RNA sequence: GAACUCGCUGUGAAGAUGCAGUGUACCCGCGGCAAGACGGAAAGACCCCGUGAACCUUUACUAUAGCUUGACACUGAACAU
């Protein structure tokens, strides 16, 4: 779904932006194993200032 | 059910111990034999009814467990023909 990726994964990631993809590609992969984090309408402005002040 | 509980012919819910006619018979036991009293025993089991019941059977009706087909969800990413 709406999440957001933090790492080298192929072609869907540009280390981080909203995609439209499957729920179950969703968790367990990127939900966590790492290089990613749920958008709960929490995270989607925390890491915006990730985005801004680095 | 009660009886002081005879046989005939005929009558009769159509096979009479009780009716009618008639015949016969002292009163009362006991030992016997089963002919009858449509004997006793079982609201006939056979048969037919009841818009009875119960099971069982099937290409009766309508359901359903299970089996089976497909879709969605659990369930993804890359691709290619």
């Amino acid at each position: 779904m709406q999440v957001i990726l933090l790492d080298k994964v192929a072609n869907l990631g540009s280390l981080g932006d909203q995609v439209n993809v499957k729920a179950g590609y969703a968790r367990n992969f990127l939900v966590p194993q790492g290089k990613a984090v749920p958008a709960t309408k929490k995270n989607i402005e925390f890491f915006e200032a990730r985005r801004a002040e680095l």
